[PDB]
């Protein structure tokens, strides 16, 4: 099922110490496996990617989870150190990026705020309302709280971007998020590079038959900002990426807490260079590229990475940067919302990427990219023939991808059907709808897609994944289905 092309880079999956300076590479040889898996003959508007690594097609006639109260995108459940998802006092609880529904959908990122939703626990997806049955609890933060941490109070915009939320046995919520200040002119041009920081706010859940409210979240702790040695700063790159904290405990490292997040490789933007390891070709491969050609191609502007940090105290208020665990130099600018998923003694690193963010020479669908190894720092093996693709939107890779605000004439109408995928226990994947439809008949989402099922480690092979098309209806589960697998009871009432 593979078009002729380069062999994938040999990865060993060998574990290293979390403190080691080893950084796994998702190589150009690896990423070129995506084109090899693509069917070059796929007709207009048909998916060219294998069905087993393609998200089931989402109906253009979709429900809205908030009844159009707000735009909703990146969503996370309430988790413990093993990423189990929780209900509290009979309520499933989630956090989402939200914005005023009056905004143009594409203008919402600089008005982003974290809200929460709740719904009764223990109702099967088929018994719930079509739209998932969530209640919008409103915003997590009072106005002016998240601005606390910024010395420069001259920002034109101040937002809360994605993260994660930990719940203790005693009902305490530690919300890890991206706290962002923007310094923009009225047309959007920067006055100085934006300021995204990894941050923490602590609060409490109050829940009974009336619903869920939150208390606390009045103080914000500034945990991490880009350093310039491991993770690219604003001075190195005006549009550097630094966001999306996911915390966890590594079974291999008892009694410590780690965090993954999105960054870029710490290189000056306009003088960034790639090397032989970034290309990752086997000696003599007839399809190998030269370092000079790649460096001349423009691919050097795509230098995303996945970072690691280790907590310095039990309160998780102090963190230490560790070297990056994955770099995609000359492959992609954006490895977003990383998470570490633990299965059968392996460490799965899952991350999301756009189609447009791939480097020159490369191409792949919007969706979930994944990597397996024997430790949180390992010589990670990109999933599915070394390509990295776990779960892509249906995509004809033979035609231009277009944009979510202007779909391409020849593209599959589900090209942008989902983003910010998150892999839940049992391989259930939740995501939000960006765009569904053809070039002249499309709609914007800003609500969650149907939850789907990805089987991880198909056959006896931990490097392989496959969509389960028998799940729900033809592969599509409940709209906005973010089910709890653990249940907590606490003092919090209101
Ligand atoms: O968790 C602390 C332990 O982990 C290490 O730092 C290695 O990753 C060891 O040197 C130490 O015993
Ligand atoms: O809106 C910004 C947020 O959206 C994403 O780009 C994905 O949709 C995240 O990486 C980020 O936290
Ligand atoms: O604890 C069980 C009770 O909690 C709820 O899920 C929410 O209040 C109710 O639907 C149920 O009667
Ligand atoms: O809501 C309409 C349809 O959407 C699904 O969740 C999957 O697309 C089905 O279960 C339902 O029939």
């Amino acid at each position: 099922g593979l078009q002729d092309g380069p062999e994938p880079t040999i990865h060993t999956q060998q574990a290293y110490a979390p403190e080691d300076d080893f950084t796994a590479k998702w190589t150009r040889a690896d990423a070129r496996q995506l084109q090899r898996m693509s069917d070059p003959t796929a007709p207009s508007r048909e998916n060219s990617m294998p069905a087993s690594v393609t998200m089931p097609t989402v109906p253009q006639d979709f429900p809205d989870m908030s009844n159009e109260q707000v735009w909703v995108w990146d969503t996370w459940p309430l988790t413990d150190e093993d990423a189990n998802q929780y209900s509290v006092n009979g309520w499933e609880i989630i956090f989402s990026l939200v914005a005023d529904r009056n905004l143009g959908f594409d203008d919402r990122h600089v008005f982003a705020k974290i809200g929460y939703f709740y719904r009764p626990a223990g109702v099967p997806a088929a018994e719930r309302p079509e739209n998932g049955g969530w209640t919008y609890g409103g915003l997590v933060f009072k106005e002016g709280v998240t601005g606390q941490i910024f010395e420069d109070q001259s920002f034109s915009h101040q937002t809360q971007w994605s993260g994660s939320a930990r719940v203790s046995k005693n009902g305490e919520i530690k919300l890890f998020f991206t706290d962002v200040a923007f310094y923009r002119n009225s047309d959007g041009t920067n006055i100085k590079p934006y300021d995204p920081r990894i941050a923490l706010s602590v609060g409490k859940v109050k829940a009974n038959k009336k619903g869920v409210t939150l208390t606390g979240f009045n103080k914000v702790t500034d945990l991490l900002q880009a350093d310039g040695t491991y993770y690219q700063t604003g001075a190195q790159n005006e549009f550097f990426n630094f966001r999306d904290p996911f915390t966890f405990e590594d079974p291999a490292h008892p009694g410590e807490t780690f965090m993954v997040f999105e960054g870029n490789s710490a290189m000056q933007r306009e003088t960034a260079t790639c090397n032989e390891a970034d290309l990752g070709y086997r000696q003599g491969d007839p399809y190998a590229e030269t370092v000079d050609d790649v460096n001349a191609s423009g691919a050097t502007y795509q230098i995303g990475n996945v970072g690691l940090a280790k907590a310095k105290n039990k309160q998780l208020t102090e963190w230490e940067f560790l070297p990056p665990i994955l770099s995609a130099n000359c492959v992609t600018d954006q490895t977003e919302r990383p998470q570490i998923y633990f299965k059968d003694g392996k460490s799965y690193l899952f991350t999301i990427s756009h189609r447009g963010t791939f480097a020159a020479g490369l191409d792949g669908p919007e969706g979930v990219y994944g990597f397996v190894g024997d430790g949180i720092r390992s010589d990670y093996q990109p999933l599915n023939g070394g390509s990295g693709l776990a779960l892509g939107n249906p995509t004809n890779l033979n035609f231009l991808g277009g944009q979510p605000f202007a779909p391409d004439f020849n593209q599959h109408p589900g090209h942008f059907q989902a983003y910010s995928h998150y892999v839940m226990p049992g391989g259930l994947v939740q995501s939000f709808i960006d765009t569904i439809g053809t070039h002249d008949d499309f709609v914007r989402g800003g609500t969650l897609a149907p939850t789907v099922k990805m089987d991880i480690g198909v056959g006896g092979d931990p490097t392989k994944t496959a969509v389960d098309y028998s799940y729900g209806s033809e592969g599509l589960g409940g709209w906005a289905d973010i089910p709890a697998n653990k249940h907590l009871f606490t003092n919090g009432k209101f």
